């Protein structure tokens, strides 16, 4: 069950990524400060399937505020719910299923024992 929920989260995040890329990143003339806050408003205000929104928070992250087109999305369970499985992904399209929220916030790419993420 929680695995099914992590799948739908994955699929929602892909949906969010695709709209971000095609409607926000694609704007020809917005400056990097504008792209960055638009990404942040859009992502943080987006309403996932209510089954999923009840259980997960989705956020967008930047290494470099001057390269906002390089961002990742982190999907993690709401605090205190007993859920652990998480997701993260690239603006470039590489996505990951993670065994815990920490590994999603760390954008890990492989598993080790039962910690980390795998390419999906």
């Amino acid at each position: 069950f929680e695995k099914g929920y992590q799948s739908q989260l994955y699929t929602e995040m892909v949906g969010i990524n695709n709209i971000s890329k095609q409607f926000i990143l694609k704007n020809p003339l917005d400056d990097n400060q504008t792209i960055k806050s638009k990404l942040e408003r859009f992502v943080s205000g987006y309403k996932m399937n209510p089954k999923i929104a009840e259980k997960y928070n989705v956020s967008v992250h930047f290494v470099n505020k001057e390269k906002p087109r390089a961002y990742s999305l982190v999907g993690v369970p709401k605090t205190g719910t007993g859920y652990t499985l998480s997701v993260w992904m690239n603006s470039v399209g590489d996505g990951y299923k993670c065994r815990d929220a920490a590994s999603a916030r760390a954008h890990l790419e492989t598993l080790s024992s039962d910690v980390g993420c795998e390419a999906f």
